[PDB]
């Protein structure tokens, strides 16, 4: 299990605090609360299945709700992954939108280093139907067997958005 606080802003602010959890079986659940000002609030929650077909290559179908003050919607999604080496993999997410109608396509690579860090590459496009376009750069540090504070800065068009939090795992 572990719990993810992360602060979020661009250029008011957001925050979240996703819980989460991956059972050994495949099967994945988790809740997120989330509030933001300029003032909002919203919970999301997502049921997966990741399905290994051997180590280098798995799918994950998955299955999401939100509702909030601002608007609710269901994305459904399905991910592939593939691991390239132990420190190197790559994914491609498709995940539809329909909310109170798009889809974005997600795009990410991470690497591994020096043991217990992380720097993760993420392109996703967004299009509606009745583009926008995101580079981001993560970088994380797993500084103890708990505790993985992280950084991202990503740009979204033109504006520039900062993202730092921290995930809890428990042990
Ligand atoms: O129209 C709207 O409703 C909003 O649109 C805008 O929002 C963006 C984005 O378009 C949304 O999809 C969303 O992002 C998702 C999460 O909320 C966010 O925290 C993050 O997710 C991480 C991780 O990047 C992602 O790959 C995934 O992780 C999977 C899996 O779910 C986990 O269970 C675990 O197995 O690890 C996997 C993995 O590592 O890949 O979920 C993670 C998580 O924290 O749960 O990205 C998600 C995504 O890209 O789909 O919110 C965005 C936002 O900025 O809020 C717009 O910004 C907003 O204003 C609304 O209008
Ligand atoms: C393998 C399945 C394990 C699931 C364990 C988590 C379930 C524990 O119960 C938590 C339910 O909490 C309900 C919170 O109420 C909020 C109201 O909306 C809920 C609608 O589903
Ligand atoms: C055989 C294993 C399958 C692996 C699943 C990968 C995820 C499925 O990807 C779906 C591809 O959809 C691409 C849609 O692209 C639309 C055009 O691109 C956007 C430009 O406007
Ligand atoms: C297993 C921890 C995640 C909490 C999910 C709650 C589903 C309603
Ligand atoms: C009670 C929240 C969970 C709803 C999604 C679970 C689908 C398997
Ligand atoms: C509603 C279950 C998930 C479906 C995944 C395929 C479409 C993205
Ligand atoms: C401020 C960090 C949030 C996660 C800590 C979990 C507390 C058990």
């Amino acid at each position: 299990v572990s719990i993810d606080y992360r602060h979020e802003m661009q250029d008011g602010h957001k925050d979240r605090l996703l819980i989460s959890h991956r059972f050994a079986n495949g099967f994945g659940l988790s809740s997120e609360v989330k509030w933001a000002q300029s003032v909002s609030n919203g919970t999301e929650v997502v049921a997966s299945y990741v399905y290994k077909f051997n180590s280098v290559f798995s799918i994950e179908p998955g299955f999401s709700l939100e509702s909030g003050s601002s608007n609710n919607n269901y994305r459904p999604y399905l991910r592939g992954r593939a691991n390239v080496t132990d420190d190197l993999s790559v994914a491609l997410r498709y995940r539809p939108y329909f909310k109170r109608k798009g889809y974005t396509l997600t795009g990410n690579i991470d690497y591994t280093f020096l043991k217990d860090y992380t720097i993760g590459y993420e392109l996703e496009y967004k299009k509606g139907t009745s583009y926008d376009i995101t580079h981001n750069v993560k970088l994380s540090y797993k500084w103890d067997k708990n505790w993985k504070p992280y950084v991202e800065v990503g740009n979204v068009s033109r504006q520039t958005r900062y993202r730092v939090g921290v995930q809890y795992s428990f042990h």
